């Protein structure tokens, strides 16, 4: 540490790691471009792939949000307690990145003509996560074993932007709608979503969710 | 082990991990599925995600190409000496599959409409890499640190079928084409590249490269 997440004030890719912080007790600073700000384009090209997030911890400055987050959970202890567990969370977090991919395109190119299809093909979406936890403790536990992982946060921020697309789309996935209901209610995490910070920052930056 | 890919019978997402083990002296078999089998639609909803590649590693079995070469890293220790630059090594690899994600929708949903717009952007996309290459030690060693890692075989995939699309975009880049050129003449890498099997199987499934 310290840590600084460098955004635009949306929550994006950078809701799942600030649970993760959050629900680690740590606390970091929030450096927030503004459109305007990077429309100046000072900062982009000081970027390495000329995006955002850009992260830093202490002395290591890093981009690409999952890598950021695998980083938080090598560094935190939430990788895992062995190899086969860190391949399943990689699995994971990769299965849930292609969702996540999906979502982003329909939010901001296809928003109104998208929306209907991408909801009826979203079940087919969500049962592997759906396989995974009933294989894991019949659902009782995390995503991949017993304790929590950088892949838990960013699954259920997938989850909970799905809930706000879909209000439904968790209805027939029992094992998933009791599996957000337990991350949500754990006390830092609960306390992080009713905070202002994170209740006053849009979803998405274009209006849609 | 055992290692076993199940893939179409294309280089696609698995030439990085298939230059991975031979480049460490690995063996693997290979369970091809053919275009045909896969439409009768049978061993479709059997992958966790619908979709190929699958490894299987023993008792293992993984999906999603970035797991599994971030699991062959993690077992066969290509992930660097420390936290600091395994979270550069993904930082790499998440840099490499974002172009590689551009390069797959080129290919398969626009190529003769795109591939001029998409070659002229490409420069902006590779410049990234000659940096990183170039702040480690001056670009004579691998993307990260002074050991090679999983990283360098995706980038390595990624700038030999970059070099097919469009010949000659490394020109301006003197770093990546002499890092290519050094890691493609490594003996078992080498030995790899020139085998029938490899050279015989198609960059990608619908004929364009
Ligand atoms: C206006 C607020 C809403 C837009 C937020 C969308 S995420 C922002 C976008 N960055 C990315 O898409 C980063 C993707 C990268 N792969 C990651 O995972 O971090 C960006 O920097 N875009 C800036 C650019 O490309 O110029
Ligand atoms: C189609 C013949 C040529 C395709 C070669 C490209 S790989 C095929 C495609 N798989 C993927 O896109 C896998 C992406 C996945 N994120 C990964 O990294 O493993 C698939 O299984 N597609 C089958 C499906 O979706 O039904």
């Amino acid at each position: 540490p310290p840590y600084t997440i460098v955004y635009f004030p949306v929550r994006g890719r950078c809701e799942a790691m600030r649970m993760l912080l959050a629900d680690q007790g740590q606390s970091w600073k929030e450096e927030v471009v503004t459109i305007d700000t990077w429309m100046q384009g000072l900062l982009k090209p000081t970027c390495l792939y000329g995006q955002l997030p850009k992260f830093e911890d202490g002395d290591l400055t890093l981009y690409q949000s999952n890598a950021i987050l695998r980083h938080l959970g090598r560094s935190l202890g939430l990788y895992g307690k062995n190899q086969r567990e860190a391949a399943q969370m990689d699995m994971v977090n990769d299965g849930v990145e292609d969702l996540r991919g999906k979502y982003v395109t329909l939010i901001y190119t296809n928003y109104e003509n998208g929306k209907n299809d991408y909801v009826k093909a979203l079940p087919g979406h969500l049962k592997p996560f759906e396989t995974l936890l009933s294989q894991n403790q019949g659902g009782k536990a995390f995503i991949v074993g017993d304790q929590i992982s950088f892949a838990d946060y960013n699954l259920l921020d997938l989850l909970l932007i799905h809930q706000v697309l879909a209000p439904g789309c968790l209805d027939n996935f029992p094992l998933l709608s009791a599996y957000v209901a337990r991350l949500s209610a754990r006390p830092k995490i609960k306390a992080f979503l009713s905070s202002p910070e994170h209740v006053n920052r849009p979803i998405n930056g274009n209006g849609k969710q």
